[PDB]
């Protein structure tokens, strides 16, 4: 579990998005696994704007942050699972790392601020949904 709060905006996992989540839709993609939606309160979480490949993650399922070198946000095959088909996962990023069930939503930041959340994962592979396209969340 896990989210980011930007201003009065909540980013979550589309697939772990609440009731209040959906009452409350700004956008969502299943096709990046993202939902974002509006909030009362202030967030402060500040998002990066720019093109780091190293960073470091909160892995929940370890109680702790690890250091990772990850590719660029691209178009890579995710299996099925209960909550998706088979598909092409869009804006994704991996690395080399532990993310098992339950890491999803853990944050991956760089020294720019936030770059994404944890969205797939196994075999010792970690994967993020880069949230630094969406410009935005800032405005
Ligand atoms: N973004 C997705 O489509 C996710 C949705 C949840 C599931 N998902 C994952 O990768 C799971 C692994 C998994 C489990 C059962 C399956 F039938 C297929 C894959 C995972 C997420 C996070 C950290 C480690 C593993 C894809
Ligand atoms: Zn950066």
């Amino acid at each position: 579990s896990g989210a980011i709060y930007v201003g009065n905006y909540r980013v979550v996992n589309r697939h772990l998005a609440t009731h209040n989540d959906w009452a409350n839709l700004v956008w969502e993609d299943s096709s990046r696994d993202l939902l974002v939606s509006s909030t009362t309160a202030q967030g402060c979480d500040t998002i990066a704007r720019c093109d780091c490949q190293t960073g470091v993650y909160y892995c929940s399922s370890r109680r702790k942050h690890y250091p990772v070198s990850f590719s660029k946000p691209s178009l890579i095959f995710v299996e099925a699972s209960e909550y998706y088909p088979a598909r092409y996962q869009s804006h994704l990023m991996l690395a080399v790392g532990h993310s098992e069930p339950g890491d999803c939503g853990g944050i991956l930041r760089c020294q720019h601020g936030v770059v994404g959340i944890v969205s797939t994962g196994g075999n010792g592979l970690v994967g993020f949904a880069d949230v630094r396209d969406l410009l935005w969340l800032d405005e």
